[PDB]
RNA sequence: GGAUCGAUCGAUCGAUCGGCAUCGAUCGGCGCCGAUCGAUGCCGAUCGAUCGAUCGAUCC
């Protein structure tokens, strides 16, 4: 039922000016959006009809919004549909838009439509609502819609432009340190989303706080381990692994430039990735030993990264969790290859494993962070026996690992399997949520706590300046609400005109396609896969090979999660077909009826025929060559 | 497969402050010392811009 708080938040969009409204709940935002839909469609007289469009970023919020919009719009004679990825092909989108009003499409569909040529203008819609509207920052699908609207408006061909109301729970601060910078960022958001009103609660603050989460920050800066025997053993393992890895390259230190590469840190992982991408462009002209040293090194660097991830886990989660992580990696990599390099590294791991299992089983080497995490979990489960603890870690490799520690520690018995009837849920990004714990990271039942366990004070100072930024954002929101309307309209017109001018400034022209027929090699294996003359791009994004000689150069493996993206259908994952390479290459797909595997340039390297230089690319847009479109008449 | 966002970290550049090292100008005392100003190199603290890596999430 609509209360005075929702009507006070929904007041400035009744007049007909765009808003960036802020409600801290989700159901209140949904009710306000439904109220704006009701008042906006009911204001039209006979002979005209409105086309209020709702945008939802993710699939579950799209399904929730589609269910709510279908449930409420039953007694008003209003039709409701929503389009998504599994709905995109089905029937053509122009017939859905032209024969309905309340489209709840996800924004990437509209971005693809306005890029294609369908939906010739944004003036068909009469109101536009943006769920989670502070995402309109840079190159977002919401921002692509807003760039289209600003090019339609400021170009001089503006017609019946839609109202551009928003929906969020936080305006955001960004890279702002002073109050003028926060005001500049909020004005930049208001100009990019093209609004002159920021609606927030100013009078009915008493009934607002009945659903507000209101966290209680309880930071605990607690020191790390002292007796690092496992770190000593595996650090010696990286030391002699890197020393034996220098028997094939005499300039491994000259490949990278990131110094202070201490083990167990993200800086070491960055050094490992940089030295892997530095070795991956190897051009020794023997072309038979080159595959051998590239395969050997790649095994060395994947072992090094696996060891570094083992100490990152052992720093955060248990010692034994690092041991099972390394044992699982060696068990999965033993079946992939049986050469001298793999056997040598595996027999080195079993020659260290006899002391590794002795060190890991020692109960005097437990992590102190896990000890006081168990202590605080014990005391909050003792205070209340129905606490749902959310646990935020940095990586998914910890997500099961801490869970195994939850399945390993005998002092706790009220913790239950909840890896994401579940007592504790451990995840990485986002319900009751009575307790939140952030383990080295940076709902209902009000009175919640948000513990933060870090071995560094930088995260504590970041959360302190985050609280200062929240207070300063609320102060800048009140300051912008105190301003006059016409000066704010002139300000957002100036800011969005400067934004449109600097957007048209960064319009790079078409790059030229390189005329040579370049050859693609494996990342880890350096085998002849295909030439670029046989590389056809299908829908200006996806690339494939129609070569008959390419068909025997790969092998198949069953896909764990097939899912029909766009008009394609996944069937299997393709891999390199050799003795001990087994490198990922792409994915087996069906377009309409053919089975032509689509590759990714991420797991490939590009070599030219004349110069012979090997180039490393991560996205297909960075690759500039003769992009011949895929013709179905050939194969 | 392709795109998008967020957190941490790295590289480069610029700005503010402090410290070390070096070269010149003025004043005072008995060639030496104290003070300030001007310039260069390095490091530390903070901020901004660009690029990248990892991790996570999202969409098509
Ligand atoms: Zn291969």
């Amino acid at each position: 039922k609509p209360r005075n708080y929702q009507l006070e938040l929904a007041l400035p969009a009744m007049k007909g000016k765009n808003t960036i409204i802020c409600a801290p709940t989700g159901c209140g935002k949904t009710f306000v959006s439904l109220l704006i839909c009701e008042h906006h469609l009911k204001k039209f007289p006979q002979g005209q009809k409105g086309k209020v469009v709702f945008f939802a970023n993710q699939i579950p919020v799209y399904e929730q919004q589609k269910s709510v919009f279908s449930k409420y719009f039953e007694r008003h004679g209003y039709r409701v549909t929503g389009i998504s990825g599994a709905t995109a092909e089905n029937v053509p989108v122009e017939q859905i838009v032209e024969n309905n009003d309340i489209i709840i499409l996800t924004p990437q569909i509209l971005v693809n439509n306005l890029k294609k040529g369908t939906i010739p203008s944004l003036s068909i819609f009469t109101l536009m609502i943006f769920d989670e509207c502070h995402n309109t920052s840079k190159q977002h699908p919401y921002n692509m819609i807003m760039f289209n609207y600003l090019d339609q408006k400021l170009g001089g061909s503006s017609g019946p432009l839609p109202q551009v109301i928003g929906l969020t729970a936080s305006v955001g601060v960004g890279d702002a340190k002073n109050t003028d910078e926060a005001l500049d960022y909020i004005c930049k958001l208001c100009a990019s989303l093209d609004a002159s009103v920021i609606a927030t609660v100013k009078h009915n603050l008493e009934e607002l706080e009945q659903v507000v989460y209101k966290p209680q920050k309880f930071f605990r800066k607690v020191e790390s381990r002292i007796s690092d025997k496992f770190k000593y053993i595996i650090a010696q393992l990286m030391r002699d692994t890197e020393s034996l890895a220098k028997r094939i390259c005499k300039d491994l230190e000259n490949l990278s430039q990131i110094q202070n590469r201490e083990f167990g840190t993200q800086k070491y992982e960055q050094w490992i990735v940089t030295v892997q991408k530095a070795c991956m462009v190897f051009q020794m002209p023997d072309k038979d030993e080159e595959s051998r040293i590239c395969k050997a090194l790649f095994l060395y660097t994947s072992h090094l990264r696996k060891y570094n991830d083992a100490l990152i886990i052992s720093e955060h989660a248990r010692m034994k969790d690092a041991l099972d992580y390394l044992k699982d990696f060696f068990s999965n990599v033993r079946a992939a290859g049986f050469d001298e390099i793999e056997q040598d590294l595996t027999q080195r791991f079993e020659e260290k494993l006899q002391e590794l299992e002795s060190v890991s089983r020692d109960p005097s080497n437990e992590n102190p962070k896990l000890e006081d995490l168990c202590f605080i979990l014990q005391e909050e489960y003792h205070l209340n026996p129905e606490t749902i603890t959310i646990l935020f870690v940095k990586t998914r490799a910890l997500v099961d690992a801490l869970k195994n520690w939850i399945e390993g520690n005998p002092k706790l018995s009220f913790l239950k399997p909840g890896i994401l009837d579940h007592n504790i849920l451990i995840a990485t990004s986002v319900a009751q949520c009575n307790l939140v714990i952030l383990y080295e990271y940076v709902g209902r039942a009000r009175g919640s706590k948000c513990f933060l366990l870090t071995s560094n004070a930088g995260v504590i100072e970041k959360e302190q300046i985050n609280m200062y930024k929240e207070k300063m954002m609320n102060d800048s929101i009140l300051r912008l609400q105190t301003w006059d309307e016409a000066v704010f309209r002139e300000k957002i017109l100036h800011i969005q005109t400067h934004e449109k001018f600097i957007r048209d400034s960064q319009e790079k022209p078409k790059p030229v396609p390189d005329k040579e027929n370049k050859k693609l090699l494996c990342r880890k294996c350096k085998a002849l896969a295909c030439y670029t003359a046989d590389v056809r791009v299908i829908e200006e994004c996806h690339y494939t090979v129609l070569g008959d000689a390419f068909k025997e150069c790969f092998v198949s493996r069953p896909h764990p999660k097939p899912k029909q993206f766009s008009s394609f259908e996944k069937r299997a994952k393709i891999f390199c077909a050799r003795q001990n390479c087994s490198h990922d290459w792409g994915i087996h797909v069906k377009y309409k009826t053919f089975e032509i595997p689509v590759i990714k340039i991420e797991s490939f390297v590009v070599e030219d025929i004349a110069t012979g230089v090997q180039t490393l690319y991560s996205k297909w847009k960075d690759f500039h060559f003769e992009k011949i479109p895929f013709d179905p008449a050939e194969m």
